[PDB]
């Protein structure tokens, strides 16, 4: 036992990004290029995974480029220190985990958060008013890591987190399934509003959701093969356009 113990372990550009973490099989991006403006909102389409979760990683820098650079908000992320860096970027995704505490502390990812921003984060992700109609208010005790919320609710709460850390660039995972008509529809108009100045990354699969995204990114083999922003995938004549 005890040695099993001691067994121990916002405007963006992409310029001619590889990376692999096996270097072997094959390279996780190759001579990826593509460029983000500020307050674009983002789709990344496709590839099942083969480019999509490797530029995500990079993004959430999972993985240091081997070869060009990745920048973040103007600046590359590999020419900072890594921990203060990567640690400074909020994402939300679609499906978030949620910890087993107070709505207070569901709200504190960033531990030294005001109640008071919290309560306005809540009411920016449209859960301020569930959030005091909760039974402890902010002090209300998530138990089971989120399950007194919907998946949805525990979305909001995530949107909320995120509109607390205030990023200045998003990434996004794309929801594997539905959630209703006007909780989409309420998650999207919160992504127009957080993707107004703001960058937006969407890690799309379905091309349901990015037909209104403000800027489509077409991957192939691991590489940004198309890159239509202005909403114009049919233009764009991109084989899941053309399905959709």
């Amino acid at each position: 036992a005890v040695k099993r113990i001691h067994a121990l372990l916002g405007k963006i550009q992409i310029q001619n990004l590889s990376v692999r973490y096996d270097s072997s099989l094959k390279p996780v991006l190759k001579h990826v290029n593509t460029l983000i403006s500020p307050g674009q909102k983002i789709g990344i389409c496709g590839r099942t995974g083969s480019g999509k979760s490797s530029f995500s990683l990079a993004f959430f820098r999972m993985v240091d480029m081997f070869e060009g650079r990745i920048i973040i908000d103007g600046i590359d992320i590999a020419k900072l220190p890594l921990h203060t860096l990567r640690s400074r970027l909020s994402i939300i995704l679609q499906d978030p985990v949620l910890f087993s505490g107070t709505i207070r502390f569901n709200l504190d990812p960033e531990k030294k958060c005001s109640d008071s921003t919290l309560w306005e984060a809540l009411e920016i992700a449209q859960l301020k008013l569930v959030v005091k109609a909760l039974p402890g208010g902010l002090d209300a005790i998530i138990t089971e890591g989120g399950e007194n919320f919907s998946q949805g609710q525990r979305q909001l709460f995530c949107l909320a987190r995120a509109f607390v850390r205030k990023t200045s660039i998003f990434i996004m995972d794309e929801a594997t399934a539905s959630i209703d008509m006007a909780t989409e529809n309420i998650l999207q108009k919160v992504v127009m509003t957080a993707f107004a100045d703001r960058t937006v990354v969407t890690i799309a699969h379905r091309v349901h959701t990015i037909l209104s995204a403000d800027l489509v990114m077409v991957l192939k083999r691991g590489a940004i093969l198309e890159f239509d922003k202005p909403e114009t995938l049919l233009s764009q004549k991109d084989s899941v356009f053309a399905s959709f």
